[PDB]
Order: structure tokens, then C-alpha cells, then sequence
């Protein structure tokens, strides 16, 4: 007998679920099955696990009957979910080192408490939070910790922002490092080309310590499927838009001082675009986009807490010029994937600026625009998808799907981080 | 259904043993049956999860065949044995703050992993490494959480002696002394009439957040067994002690900056009292206390590492006179029941100072002698033991053995705490 | 020589201002000379030395001129203002253990020194990020350390609200707690009668270890003049007043999850109050605190960041029936003081929850009318203020004003800080 | 005006004096009216100001003549010496992240409290310790901040020897690496050819961040003087050396579980050396290296505690063939440079292994045998010597001597890491 399992430490995706890391344990489950199946082909019956922190019900993002359907989903297949102790409060989901601390600590306990009960662990941590759990195991765990490999992933501290990570940050972060050149055991998973290379070179990752975890969608999931033209417009209706104007959108987590997403660059450059409405969806309303709005005297669509139907449909519209991906640095948005494969019948093109993992995703230009992330050259960057030919638009609308299809199935890139992980386990 | 769990979070005792909460684990499983038994009684089927830190296979102590001997005989009636990560090397079993808390995050996560799979659990915490389990667990921990009854014990920061605890003890004991005015659910162990008195005045814990778990000895266990003379003399022939004189004996760590033994104390009394011979045995050799001896110009017998089956010889002979404990303030020694129960047919009487659970061990001079901590008191203490007549010596012996049948029962005693546990557990 | 040294390590006051902290500052520095020339008389010349955390000067409150302003009154009387490094951003002014660690290590480091340059040292300590300084000072400073007073004041984690305080508040003020039993040198500071009862109960503080520190107002500052009747119309028309009807006003920090202010209450009271309109000043807009008084249908006057100006023209004005303070365990809040001083010659009559220090200052109902917390008996305190005849009213308006000359005038009360600490400074 | 101040964060060298960090403070300040004055040539007048963490007069080293003779010597040219908060009892001079953390906010604390004072800073921090004094000052410090520049210096956290660091040193020099990349103004202290490469790779260190401080001597100073054939005789006399054999000789901290210096290596080749006796001198009483040389039988002079003027004999007599230097890594270890210069008119010659810097300090066999660490290779590194002609001895011995003065004089190098300092703090 050899029973293979996979630990998922992850920070949130079964009480709670805002986004981002939500979504990756969301795709995670619902192929489930296919990795079961695949790696039985190599041999191993595969139990899943997952560990997430003890949340209050009173969270941003508490759904009761999410954290009952994820439970029986890995009940049913011979797993568990296992609510694990972090040093708060409950209603937070991050912190600093009391946190990131206890996480870890316990996160190692549920790797070792499931080592000793199957022949193989392939744990994957993501976050700061459990960047510390790969060295708790391997210096502590003995002939338990020889089972257990570790891909830590989701994000290590870095420059290429203004912004300066907190010192609780820097610290986890420095310890994975650490035990990347420690250990055989311990690895990288990069989300990203543009990690990759950022990873290796800012922290002396050894090349064979990377793994790949590159970010992706799930291509058939329900909520891609191409939408027809009234579907379209009654969505649409709602949201107020105005009756001439063609469009161009953006959406995500609203602009905050370690984070940047290019909203207000859109806002400056419309005011420079005769025919364009930026059509702006942030997840809180945001007072200071509209009073630009209004101080640069242009015409803005902004909207709140809009469902990915909405969206979806909006993308979708003869009406829609383009979406715009305009992060300051971006180590792995999934957004701009979305925006390419859910407008493939008919849609908005990829503007995507020059930054972060936005490039690759655009193929440097083949399957979007790319533009610097400035005023003057994103109401270019909107230019030149209008002075496109209605042939130039729907061979590059057609290079982007196949963009999605080639390098960004979640299927795909799961079982490539699966079947990496599985390779270093022989012996 | 109604499923009970004990949960001990101990810092040694499967693993390593050098002494102490060592014993303590070592009397718990031996009575463990007649816990199931009893309990059965009042409606619960219990079972017993131990939890201890990691422990490189190297360290002080480590025995892995006792370890196994452990992992079965829990698993043989249905609970079982659970290493748990602490920050460390794994050769210590103590440390600072990143010890005691990842330490008390993976128990109190013990804790709750076995709150869902039982009905209500008390969990016996042990020393300050796990005094923040019980906040942990009630903060976070929900409805899993009032499950949990917490019974934290073996010691908690003082003033009583000289020493002033490091900021990491101050801490974690802070936080329990907390709990226990925030929480039903959190209590107190008092090993001893002394520190019952002491943490409720230093702490301001209420006085119903107080439990017995009052220190003992296995009255009926093999190496309590009374020896006859010869048995006796083989295992004092070894030890070379001088042909000529009458013995005051005493064992235990030896001394050192927070801990004082008041070994440097008899010897100094022994200065004058002419035929007194002091025989020491501590745990490593002590240089120091020989230089002593040499210095004070004593006859002076000190071993090191001596097995209790040794010492059991020597505390029943014709030639001991007294067994001595002159600790600064010993909370929960039990070395000198031991003492008084191994010489019940024949042995040494007990000499205790004047500090800390010493006077009630001895029922404040009924089962024994009091001294102050000062080498003329001591010298007193011995020659008043001389001034008994055959007598007054063996009725005195005979009321110490009924001490121990009457308070110091391990089996007596840890039935009052499981009992005292239990009620609380209503509703 | 004696020169004597009087350290002020406090979160706020120097480079930010929010309030409580920084008024305390406020009042302290303008009544500098009055305690050097009174503590002259004992022989003491006392220099003040003022510590604050770094902040980047974008922070809340950030007052560049009011640094340089608090800078160069220190330096002109002979003290100094030091800059302390915390562990942070520096644009918050709390947080977790890394601040609260690395602000009362350098706190620790200011008071030793300048405890070098000086003859004693009487070191007030502030909230939880400097509980850590005495035990710190007196562990390790040695010789130095002798020559330290320390009085800790504003704030000891308590269980008094539903709010538990986060395991970082509980570690500090847990380790004052332990060093005011260990330490002749470290007292707590009271700031009310009822936090005096409560921390002696709560931390079993002996009745020595605590010093006065009483909450008061500079009754003879500029703000607190008696104004004319249409400076008050002045500064009461742009508030947008309802044309009839009689005034409920409160003010203070908004309501959060932490600390409750009893706004909501006097809204659900007003449901059943014919005449009364409630005015409502918080330190941010809350729309919650409209959508309420929206649904209770009751008119309300909420507004927003409203200088001390013009509110003290609103308790002064023949319009405003009562200054209503409804906190859940207000410790020491002072704007009742406020209240009461201001309208000394015309006003409102003040209503206090039966909770916190709000019955002290109101002297148990002679300066005052208590009321409990809840909406009916908050209706009942508002009615039988109005069934006050006019001499009624104006005895206990000259009650409450003789109160605030009798226990709260800040001149008095430092002035019992600094003797009560200089005392214990003998020999 | 421009004042310039070098601030010396050193974790021991004026309360304490163990090795290794202490003589760096010893030469360090004999020194310092030299570099006055070449740095006045370059328009700077230089304070020194050295900051040390608080010790308990009973700590092993501590020596309070030395503490004022330090304190005095800096006051006398304006500078100053000021006692650290750490958050210990004092009596370490290590520990773990509480340790690091106090003392690394009030080194900080000190360098920021002298950055006012001045016009430039240059703050050279040693040791884990101190490693998150450069980021706490340049995350926090604003425009005072940048007036320091930091060198960090003396051990980095590696991989290169069988010891796994503890986890707080790896969070320290975590910090550090990644200050780095953020700062102009963050640099390393490399001591020697080798930690200079290891740490560039270990850490991802950019190629500008690299200062040079390389170890060394004080060649001129009293300890190093040649001294005469019975001087010689008088001091080996007490030492107890047996009447005929050569002498193989080392010193130096005691083997210990993270430290290998090569004791028992020399002791297992003697087995196989007829005419060589190993002279073996620790810091304490090794038991374990007699029983070995009794296990191995071979005939070893053992001692303790010998001061450098009887080790300064032994190097220097006829009768001593070589100095062994076996160490696992060592990163700088001057030991070796110290036993070429003493013996420049006669003496051993230098066997060095093949691991740290001992390579470069032998010129990689031009001044000195280099050897790998194993038994049957330095048996014959000793032969190598003996099968020395009289002049292949003296003209390796000239040349060792020249290596001391042209890469490792103190007087030179000090100066190297000064220049290179003030450089950076151009404009």
C-alpha cells in the first residue's frame, strides 16, 4: 500500500471566501476527482486535506452552508477539513507574527498529524502565514518529515512596489528561503513567469527548488459560458449605464496603499477619448474614484460589489471596447484570464499594462495591447484597439482564447503542479 | 451517546523522563483503568489523549522504547498518543516564548481536534509551555470550545523564592490567571495546600476557579515495596559509605541559580553533630558540594544518578536517622512522601523546612520534624530526632504512613480531580 | 546636587494628536512651571523629558508645527523631547506585540538613560505599549534602576465590557501586574475611582503599589470660558439646528466593536421624548447612527468632527436640555468633566450611565442624573431633568461646577501625582 | 560643520570580555586617534560612540575596571559609552528574539539618538543580534534615517557546516538581506574572502552591498612581541610538557554541538606520528578530549584557560613544529593569523584545513600547509612540515609574517572599512 496525500494550508476558501485564494481552493475541489483519477494511474490513491483557520461567524466572508458543502464534499472521498488554530480573534483572516505564528505551527501540526497516517505528503502552503511551516516540519518532524514535500507558494515578500512589506512579513518569507537551500524537500511554487524570475533572483532560490504552480481558470466551469445578446442587455440594464458610448471596464479589490490597481489612470486618460466611458467595478464603493471622476470632468460608470454575471455580461457586449488590467504589480490577477476567455464569441479586447504577470498573460502583445502604466499612453493603448480593423479584433479575440486554452486550463496547470510535486517523491 | 476525553498536554514523559511531570504521566496511565472504571460509573466512556512535544531522538532522557511501550498502551484502549510541534531542535523541553507558543497552539489545536470528535473534554494542561491553550482554545474555538473544561496545573510565576521568573513565564501564566476571571471553563490544578493559598492571593483568581489536583505517590506500586536487611545491604555495599556512623540522607536536581536544594545546608549543620554522616545523591556530580564538605571539613557520602531502588534501601536501614528536604520553596515535592512511605516498617524520620509544601507533608510536626533554613536549626532539627525514644520515633513513622494513606493516595487523588472535573461538566 | 527627572512615555501628543492621550499631554506641558516651582519648594529642580513613538508625517493627527512647538518648550526649560523607535510603519500609533515591544524596550531605554544624567527618576507610563518598561528597568538596570520610580497608568485589561481584550493587551499589563508585587519601585496610577477598585480586584495589586493619577480639566484654560448668548447663536447656525425644539447632545470617538458610546441609545429613548431633538457629535460620519434615527423615526441632528467651539456654544445654550454620556465602561472619560465646567453660568444638565467613572462625576446624582443603559430609563433620566423646576436646575448646575473645582481641576490633580510619587522617592 | 559618528553595536567588549567579538572592541578603540585623524583629513570630525547591552556584574567576563577604563576612554574625546536594553537578566549575552528584538529596536534607538546629534552616521552593527537595527531605523526614521549608513557585520545565518540555525537567527539576518535590496544605505561587512562569496550567494546580497571589514591583527601591539629563547623556557615550565617530543599545538573555544574546532582530529593522527606530542589548550577543562586521547593512547598535554603570553611562548619555541587550525567552517577566525606573526623570528609553521577562511589566511599553500579534515590527511600535513628543509621553513615563515602585514594589519583594514563607509556618504 501507498495512500498519497495532499495538505492545502490555505488562509481562506471554506468559511470565508472574499477572493483570490478563495477561488484556487473553489477550482481546487471540483477537480478533485480528476487528479484522483490521474494519479492512481501512477499509483497513488490520493486523500485531500485542507487546513483554514477557525473564522467567527461574524466574518467578511463567512458562509456557513460553503463551510458544511466543503466539509462532506472531502468526507466523501476519504478526506477532511480541519479548522485550525491561528491566535485571534477569528475575524480577520491575516495579521501579523502572533498570528502568522500560531498558523504555521499548527499548520506543520496537521502536515505531521497526516504523515503519520499515509506513506507520501505533498503540502502546499500558500501565503505568508504558512511560509513558516515547511522549516517547522523538516527540523523538527524526523522520519515523519523525510514523507512530507513541501511547495509553499501565493506570494513572498519583495521591491518591485512602493510599498514596504511589514517585518512579520519579511521574516516568514525569509524563512522558506532559507529552507529552500536547507532542504530537498522544500520547494517554490511560482504562479507566474514573472515570479518565477523575481523569486530566484531576490531571494537565492536554488533553480531546482521551483515548482510549478502557474495561476489559471477553470475554461468549462458554468460561469464562462458564452452569453447571447438580450441575456446580455438585461443584466446590463440595471447598472446604469449610458445610452451611447462604447466602454471600456476594469474590476477587482478597490485601490489601497499597498496595493494599486490602475483605476484612476483609466479615469485620466478618458479625459482624452471622445466616445469612451470607463466603466469601473471596485468590491466596496469607492467616494474618491467619483470625486476624480468629477474633478477630471469625465464621464465614469462606477459600480459596487457586482457579481461576476454582471460582469461577465458587460464583457461580452458589441458595446464594450476593451478591459483594462492596469495593477501597479500583479504576481498573479486571474482577472485579465477571465476577461479573455469569457469574451471569445464577441467582447472587449485586453488592454493590460507592463508590469506584473499582465504581459505574459497578453503574450507581449499577440493576444492583447500593452501599454506603460501612464495616462498618455493608456488613451493610446484605447486608440489603437479602435483603429483596429473588425478583422485585426476577432483574430487577436481568437489568439487570447487560445491563449487560455494553451498555458491558463486550471486542469492543465493543477495536475503540472501534481505530477512535479509526485516526480521529486520517488525514493 | 456521551464520549469523555482527557487530554494531558505534558511536557515530558513519553518520549523523555527526567522527573517530575515525568512521574506524573508515568502514575497517570498506571490508574487509567480505574478512571474508566469509576467514571463508567457516573456515565462517561473515557478516553485518554496524551500530548508531548517533539523530542529529537538525542536528548536527556529519550527512550524510545518506553515510547512505544507508551503509543500502545493508549492506543489499546482507544485514545492515543499525539507528538506535537514546539519551535525547537527537539533537545531542550523547555525554551522561551516561540516554544511555549507554538507549543500551546498545536495542544489547545489537540485540543479542538479531539472536541469534535467527543461530547465534552477535560483537558489538563501542564506548566507555563501550555499555560495559553485554554484562551487560545476559548477565544477561537466556538461551540467546540465549551465542550472544552480546562484544568491548568504545575506551576505558576511567584515571588516566594529569590528568582525572578523569566518575562516568558511572567507571560503565558498571565494569560491563564486572565482566562480564569473571563471563563467558566478555566481553572486552576492546585498540586498543594501551599500554592492553593499562594496563586489565589498573587493572581486574583477566583476562588471557585480553584481545583485539586494534589501531588501523591503510587502507595501500592513495586518500588515502594519495604526491603528486609539484607536486600538492604547489598545495595548500600556499593555505594561506600563509612563503617562507622548514623546517616541524614537527601536526593533530588541539584542546585543551581533558580532552584535551591538545601543540600550546601546540611552539610554545614553536620560541622556539629559529632556522629553524623550526610550522604547526598543528586542527579549529575556536584563538585561544589564536595569542595563544601572539604572546606567545612564534614564526612560527607555524595553520589550522583542513584536508582530509586538504591535510595529506598538506604532510607530503611537501622544506621539512617533522618531523611532531609530543605527546598527555598519546593510547590509540589514528592520526594519526601516517598520518603515516609518507603520507611514504614524501618527507616530514617522525615526532617522539612519550614517553606513550602514541606510543612504539610509532614502535618506540621505530627508526622515529622520542622526546621528553619539555617544550619543551626538544622543541626537542631537532627539532634531532636535523636531525642526520641524508640517510641516516640516508630508512632511518629506510623502516623507519616497514615499521612500518605490519608492525603497523598495518587490513586485517591487523581480520581478527586477527574471527580471535581466531571461536576463542573454539567449541562 | 538633586536634580530630579519626570519621564513621560506616552503614545501620543508630540506629532499626532487623536484625543485622551494627547490632551493629558496638552494639559501636562502648560502646567510644567507651576510643578517646577512647587516641587522647587521640596528641593527638587525637575526636568521633563517627553517620549513618543516615530510617526511618518502622514499620519492621523500628524501636526508638524505642534512637534516643533512641543520641541522647543521642552528644550527651553531644560528637558527634551525624544523621538522612540517602535516597530513600524509609524502610521497608526498602536497595534500588536512587535510595537508594544520595541516602543517599551527604547521607553525603557530613555528612562535608563536619563536616569545616568540624573539624581531620581519619577517615569509615568501610558497604555498597554508601555506596560512592558518597569519590569524591563528594574530586571536589568542594576544600579540605575534603584533610582526609577515608575507610576503606570491609562488602562489595564479588564473583562467589565463584552470586548475581550486582544492576548497582546492581556501579556502586557500582565507583566506590570507581576512587577508591582515584585518591586517596591512600580505602582500603578489610578485615573478614577472606579478603575482604582477594579484593577486592585481584577490583578490583585497590592493596596500600596497603587498612586493617584485622576482624570481632570484645566478649568481656567481659554476654552473653557463662559461665552455670551449669540456667540452661542453664532457658532450654533451653521450646525443646522432644528427652528423649535429642546437639545440632547453627546460627543466622543464613534461607536466600534470594541468600545461602545451609548448614541444609539438615546435615539431609541427619543422615540418617546415629545420635544427632544438628540444631537449627535462623532469624530467620523456614521450613516449607521442615521439609518437608525431613520428607523426609529425620531429627529435627529448628527454631525461630524465638530470643534470643542462650537460644541461647548451647544451645552451652553438655554435650547439644551442635558449632555447625555451613555459609555459601556468608560475608565476615565473626561468629556463628562467638560460638560459640567462649561456650563457652569448656563447650559445643560448632564446625564451619566450607572457604569464607569459617569457616576463619580456626577457625584452619585447630587452634580447629576444617572440613569441605566437601556432606552426606557434613558427616557426617564431626559423627563426628570425636564421636571426640574428653574432652582433646581441651577443648585445642582452650581453642584456640578463645585465638583469640578473640588476633584477635577487638573492643577490640583497632577499636582497629587507628582507629591504621591516624590514621597516614595525618600532615602 | 560636519561631525561624523560610528556608532559600534557589539554584542560584548566593554562590561564582558569572552572572545572573538570583545578583542574586535579591544583593537577597535586603539585605533581610533588614527582614524581621527585620517579621517580628519578627509574633513570629518569623528565621535565614537559604542553601545553594549546591559550586563549583571555576574556574568562570566565581566570585569567592571574595564567598563570604565572603556567608558572613560571615549568620554575623553567626546564621545560616549551607553549600556543597551536588552530584555534579559543579563547574564547571556545571547538568547533568542526577545533578546534580539530589544536590543536591536534600542540599537536602533541609540543610532537614531545620535543621528541628531550629527551630520553623518556610519553604524557599524555585529551579530544576529543587531541584525534588525538597519531596517528598523531605515523603515521608521524619516529624514534622519537618511543621514546613517549601516554595515552589518560579524555572521550571517548559513548552511555551510552540519549546525541547522535557530530560528530567530534566521529571522535576524533574514531582515538584513533583505534590506539590502531596499537600501542604498543598508550594506554588509564582509571579514573575510570567503564569507564574502558565501553570504552573495547564500543571500542574494547585490555585488554594491558588499563593505570590506576583513579580520585581522594589531601587529605593533605589546601581546606579539618576539620574545627570547628562556622567557620562552619560564612560561612552558609550569605547563608541564613532557622532557622530549615535538609539538603540535591549538586553541581556542571548546568543541561544542554547533562549533567543530578540529581537537579530536589531531588527537586521532597522532596515533600515527611517532615523535609528536599534541598540545591541545581549550577555554575549559575538556574531559572528553583526555578520555579520547587515552582511547587513542596517545600522549597529549591537555590544558585550560591559558593567557595568550604562555600560548605566545609555545608558539615560538624550537622545539614546536606546527599551529593546527581544523575548524568545521570558520568564518573568520584570527587564531591562525595570530600564530604566523608571533612566530616570525621562530617557531611553528601553520597547518590549516581546507574549509573557512583558513585557506586565505595561508595563502593557500604559499605561507602555510593546508590539510583536509581527516585523520590520515593531517597525520600527513605534520609530516609535510618535518619534511621541511631549514630554509623551505624560514622562507614560508618570511612569508606568512609578510601576509599579516599586507592584508591583515588591523591599523590597515579598520581603515579599509572606514574609507569605504565614508565614500557611500557622499552627497
Amino acid at each position: 500500500g501507498r495512500a498519497l496525500a495532499f495538505v492545502w494550508l490555505m488562509v481562506e476558501g471554506a468559511q470565508v471566501a472574499a477572493g483570490g485564494v478563495a477561488g484556487y481552493v473553489r477550482n481546487l475541489l471540483d477537480e478533485q476527482d480528476a487528479l484522483r483519477d490521474h494519479l492512481a494511474e501512477r499509483g497513488w490513491s490520493v486523500e485531500f486535506v485542507l487546513g483554514e483557520p477557525f473564522y467567527d461567524p461574524g466574518a467578511p466572508g463567512y458562509d456557513e452552508e460553503r463551510w458544511r458543502r466543503v466539509r462532506e464534499h472531502l468526507a466523501a472521498r476519504g478526506g477532511r477539513a480541519v479548522r485550525l488554530v491561528s491566535d485571534s480573534d477569528g475575524l480577520d483572516g491575516w495579521g501579523e507574527e502572533r498570528f502568522f505564528h500560531a498558523l504555521s505551527a499548527t499548520g506543520a501540526q496537521l502536515v505531521l498529524d497526516t504523515a503519520e497516517r499515509c506513506d507520501a505528503v505533498v503540502a502546499v502552503s500558500g501565503t505568508s502565514a504558512f511560509a513558516r511551516v515547511p522549516g517547522m516540519v523538516q527540523r523538527q518532524g524526523g522520519e515523519l518529515a523525510a514523507k512530507v514535500l513541501h511547495v509553499h507558494t501565493f506570494g513572498l515578500a519583495t521591491h518591485d512596489t512602493a510599498h514596504v512589506p511589514s517585518p512579520a512579513e519579511i521574516a516568514a518569507d525569509g524563512d522558506v528561503a532559507f529552507w529552500t537551500r536547507q532542504s530537498d524537500r522544500v520547494s517554490v511554487g511560482y504562479i507566474s513567469r514573472y515570479t518565477a524570475e523575481l523569486y530566484a533572483r531576490t531571494y537565492a532560490i536554488p533553480a531546482a527548488a521551483l515548482l510549478p504552480n502557474r495561476s489559471a481558470i477553470p475554461r468549462h466551469a458554468p460561469r464562462f459560458g458564452v452569453l447571447t445578446e438580450e441575456r446580455i442587455n438585461e443584466r446590463i440594464a440595471g447598472l446604469g449605464l449610458p445610452a451611447e458610448g462604447e466602454f471600456v471596464v476594469m474590476w477587482g479589490r478597490n485601490s489601497a496603499p499597498g496595493l494599486d490597481k490602475g483605476y484612476h489612470l483609466l479615469l485620466e486618460a478618458a479625459r482624452d477619448l471622445p466616445g469612451v466611458v470607463p466603466v469601473i467595478a471596485t468590491r466596496r464603493p469607492d467616494p474618491g474614484l467619483r470625486r476624480l471622476a468629477d474633478r477630471y470632468a469625465v464621464p465614469a460608470v462606477l459600480l459596487d460589489d457586482q457579481p461576476f454575471t454582471h460582469l461577465s455580461a458587460l464583457l461580452q457586449s458589441p458595446r464594450t471596447l476593451a478591459a483594462a488590467f492596469l495593477g501597479e504589480a500583479e504576481p498573479g490577477a486571474v482577472s485579465p484570464m477571465e476577461a479573455m476567455w469569457v469574451a471569445r464569441e464577441s467582447g472587449a479586447l485586453v488592454i493590460a499594462a507592463d508590469t506584473g504577470n499582465l504581459p505574459e498573460v497578453v503574450d507581449d502583445g499577440a493576444a492583447g495591447i500593452v501599454t506603460r502604466r501612464t495616462a498618455a499612453d493608456v488613451a493610446d493603448a484605447v486608440r489603437r484597439v479602435r483603429k483596429l480593423t473588425a478583422d485585426e479584433r476577432r483574430r487577436m479575440r481568437a489568439a487570447a482564447a487560445a491563449r487560455v486554452r494553451a498555458r491558463f486550463d486550471f486542469a492543465a496547470n493543477v495536475r503540472e503542479l501534481a505530477d512535479a510535486a509526485v516526480d521529486r517523491l520517488a525514493e
